[PDB]
């Protein structure tokens, strides 16, 4: 019936940042689904030296890193009485400053690195690119198309970590009604997105998304066009777009405040100087093709730059054929910028991402005069070394409209109508409601993907905004489910 | 094919607690699905005064609030040696008692406020209410009918908050087998159910649930009956059923216990005097109707009061047509009572809700004599200001039976057979197993909603109970999927 | 149309560890689905005596339990200066050693005890076992077949606890962009897997899995074979395979380390001597049969022992008919061993399970004096009594192959291709991707369970491994969806 075969690359020695070519062989009558398999090599950063006290130095992202003298604030000029500074590692072990080869930075991967690895995919027959897509289309259609019963396998395929459940012991935890033992549940991550001293090799399986990769009845015949000209070209992402560093050194500030009660504060600040990650190798580069032994839906994509104030119209130039539905996302440029220290986390998000920061502290309160006992004698406040960060994604688009030749066809729907209500009502089991508030769905059929036969089809797109200005530019990603004909 | 149109209300200036009328216009050939859009205005509470020490006052829900003198317990009569009382805000900042306009209460919304806003919905043609439902039917059919891939969009539509994931830094966390870096996962909420000083305006999208709102093939024609008489009447909930207060003042008790070791306890108690929330405005009241350009299933509902001991029978008077399946829920009256301080959380639950309370405390232990060193010198125990509350829902019904004209047809199934096994086996993808243990499903067809054609159809309902008495009365909500005929 | 009837057992007084027989009566024309209902009685452990100081004793799983003298380490020989040992219960209350009937162990159930209760199920007609399965097949097909919208009802049916959400009060939690109130979310368990002093009676509903229990169109007729010979035989699990103990006594070590600063450590160690759990009773043993009033797919299973190095081949002897797909799992023997203290948790897992252990400690730092103030005067470090345990499951099989008569048909796919990609691409809504990395799916049809008609069918199974040796043996569980014919 069918069999999976491995194909080696036609290029030879693929590298991060360059192109990669596969040639489809002559094995079966049909072939429908293809998957790419790569293994990214192990990663670590270089050894660095601990600084002397009262030293400075330029760090990551154009930010000053400083190790102040005793008796001063975080800046080395302004005095702060009773301040002592030491050096720790990210887990609290001392460092003894001035030591050469003292510490090492930690390394981690981007979120969903298998979706970021294939930066551009195109399919050629004597030139003549029959289909072509990028990674923004992949991240936009994951949020609508992958069901949720398939999500934990997809995260294993693209190299995204999953949280693991753990339990504590029993507790007392009384019941009030207007006693019973009870157990806490905790969650913990361990994968490639967790900063480690050494990352293990990472196996990535990337599903190819063409029109014949979807169904078995739309598989192209192997002898209808010869095997000597069918190629698949993939432009890969660079190493700097895949791996990132975490600071391996922290400055610990202990401060005594005299008085009643005497307070003792402990705070932490990262010392982040960028090192050199070793160059990642690519081994076991393979393409698994499912050969079969015995109209079409072309995903049409377009990305456009936007920098105007308060409202914008863009005409859809590349869209040609009749369209059943489309997915629209406005992604800020700063989400994929190298000046963003949260590019590793926000590259696939379609809104403005802010960060809530919780700094949990331990507090203690000791009294010993034995006779005063109104106010205590000593207070202790100790912070954790790194805080807890919560990403909050806010939508960019306030109102949206999609206009035809002359008529309006949508008169300024609010963005929650297209982000929440249209995926809730339309689609059935094939479309889920996304967690991202910036991903929107526009429908033109009453049953978009519950069935395979067109139930309706079909050019400006206009929107209002508060975010976009001259420096806060954005990109508009449009992925439309068109209909074409193959012969 | 189809187009969404907005309809303004026929009433003019809608208010919370009153009725609201929409008139269906003459635009298309058919219309099937409708959604109501409202925006609830911003909310805050009034400024209040800090009390003097030793003062009392009647608080929230008929409960005494007291600020005791130094040297006494929480009651102002019984003496407790070494007790000092101060006033803090909910985040630990001092208040300086006697100050006028010192603090302000916090405000929040009920759980799922979009489901509670439409208290009653009916559909009129020259009078003659063709369909009518309430909010208990909506909360009962959400727990069975909304799939789960659609749940995070539905919560955005009805104004229910979602938790946001955050991560910490790396940790040590050794491995035992019979070392590796690791990261904690935390969750945090931010929405309208979180108590804040100022609630932002809340946009609500409420889907209307009639028989023609379900399918496109059952859309009623626009010219078959004229547009001059079709009305939709909605009775809205009041403001006191939507917003609630959280105490903005706490009394902090610091207690020194002399001895070996000397202990220092810090506890907290809320000072909760109700204020005046400003009156909520309703703007942008709209009805979005999907007009189409070119037998039935009527949900039949009934609610009945119940107050008998140990067992009860109720005859189903309103049920007329043949019934494919039904959903049954016994909801206690105290879940929707105004004397319940947890009405904001328990109004949509179909069981007895108790509260587990965890009070997490920080403990510290200091020894200094340097020569005794067996037992410490000082202990510190500091509580958090507000505890962690876990709602536990317990079922009311022990055994259930549904009897026909003369025969029994169900002979005392235990309630877990109808709450868990019947939604697990029957329904397919259209029915999920609910988290609420008081929501039960009775089937009469072998395939209830996998298909659209009747596979079986069809009156007392009897049950055993331990909860229901004279003062712990309850309501029986029945939502049945009947079959009628439209012409 | 249909009606559920209860059938009492034919055995009389069933016990844990023995067999149980049901006889199918003569009530309807057809019958398709059956469910078994049992109630396991209440559980507690015996009263034990607190040991004297300096005493030892052989504890649980061949491990020495010791209560050391003051001034020594955990071993009673090596000296440790400034160590004091006391006895606490699991919640921190003192015990006063030497007391007779001082404490009691805690009891809990295995994970998914309803899946472990039916250790073997077979269906007899005059002898002649038409179908037969074990509990490993049930745990293997739960991970693929139960959807996820049905999972919380299934966990209520088989007696597995669910976590309950709770919230804290509001917090400060400033926002950084490159202030707003916020609430924490916590989770907590309360069910039969939580160690308690007294376990309540546990009601178990176990669905029977035969070919006629799946569909209504494949229901066997009641008069086609007589009611006098159809039997269902169930071998039940023993009590030692169902309930387990948790230690009710801990040794608390308080240690003073003199110096600058003076440190005070508090650690805990369990004193675990096994007691006698009372014998569990079985009441309300019933079989609910759905009688109907007016080709086949036989699950073919095989388990084989394996102990070879680095690679293995096993021939599939029992597999006869054409096979649409199969599920394969390699489960270590130590997962079901009685020498494993984590048998209660790992019996249903198909990999090597290691344990990460987090020991959260409270730390405090006090400085009196007032003139030195560089380094503190006293440090406090207090542990929790029991730590937080995270199970990590690692796969045993590295590469897998399934060979036909002469040809290879699979040439060493890596195990993530069969654990993740094949459930992701094939199956549709009927197959989900499992969380267990050792459960693998092999397909032979292009649409395994999206439809009911065979879309392809069909013997060695070989694999590479790093885990399996002479003492780390394993079992191979194969559950295949064959096709047979009934007449």
């Amino acid at each position: 019936g069918f069999e999976y075969n491995k194909v080696r690359p036609h290029t030879g020695t693929p590298t991060l940042g360059n192109k990669l070519t596969f040639g489809i062989p002559q094995y079966g009558d049909f072939f429908h689904d293809m998957v790419g398999h790569h293994i990214l090599g192990a990663c670590h950063s270089s050894w660095q030296d601990a600084p002397i006290q009262g030293t400075s130095q330029m760090g990551a992202h154009g930010q000053l890193q400083t190790f102040p003298r005793n008796g001063y604030d975080w800046d080395n000029q302004t005095p702060l009485e009773g301040a002592v500074y030491t050096l720790v590692d990210p887990f609290g072990r001392p460092i003894v400053p001035g030591t050469k080869n003292a510490y090492r930075n930690l390394v981690y991967y981007c979120e969903y690195p298998g979706e970021r690895l294939y930066e551009n995919v195109r399919f050629d027959v004597n030139g003549n690119s029959l289909d072509e897509y990028s990674s923004d289309v992949t991240t936009l259609v994951r949020k609508f198309c992958i069901p949720g019963d398939k999500m934990t396998g997809y995260k294993h395929l693209v190299g995204q970590e999953v949280s693991v459940e753990g339990t504590s012991g029993p507790l007392l935890c009384n019941i009030h009604d207007l006693l019973d033992i009870r157990r806490n549940v905790h969650y913990s991550c361990n994968g490639p997105q967790t900063p480690k001293y050494y990352q293990p090799p990472l196996a990535l399986w990337i599903k190819l998304r063409f029109w014949f990769n979807e169904n078995v009845n739309l598989a192209i015949p192997s002898v209808s066009i010869p095997f000597g000209e069918r190629f698949i070209t993939i432009k890969l992402a660079s190493q700097k777009d895949l791996v990132n560093e975490f600071p391996g050194l922290f400055v610990r500030q202990s401060r005594f405040i005299a008085g009643r009660p005497s307070r003792r504060n402990i705070r932490f600040k990262p010392w982040f100087i960028p090192g050199v990650i070793n160059e990642i190798s690519l081994t076991n580069n393979e393409l698994y093709i499912n050969n079969l032994f015995v109209l079409i839906r072309v995903h049409k994509t377009q990305v456009t730059h936007t920098n105007n104030n308060h409202h914008d119209e863009k005409l859809m130039s590349a869209l040609k054929w009749p369209i059943e539905y489309m997915f629209i996302g406005l992604k800020p440029t700063w989400n994929i910028s190298d000046q963003n220290p949260h590019q590793h986390r926000d590259w696939h998000k379609f809104g403005h991402v802010v960060n809530a920061i919780m700094q949990p502290t331990h507090h203690a309160e000791i009294s010993f005069q034995d006779r005063d006992t109104a106010l205590p004698d000593a207070c202790s406040s100790i912070s954790d070394i790194s805080p807890v960060t919560y990403p909050i994604t806010l939508p960019i688009i306030k109102n949206i409209s999609v206009t035809a030749h002359g008529i309006n066809l949508i008169d300024k729907f609010p963005s929650k109508f297209c982000s929440s209500y249209i995926p809730f009502h339309y689609g059935g089991n094939a479309i889920k409601t996304p967690d991202d508030p910036g991903a929107m769905m526009i429908t033109f059929a009453l049953k978009p993907r519950e069935e395979y036969q067109p139930s309706g089809h079909i050019f400006y797109i206009s929107w209002d905004t508060d975010y976009v200005g001259s420096i806060t530019t954005a990109d508009l990603v449009v992925s439309a489910s068109a209909i074409n004909f193959l012969l």
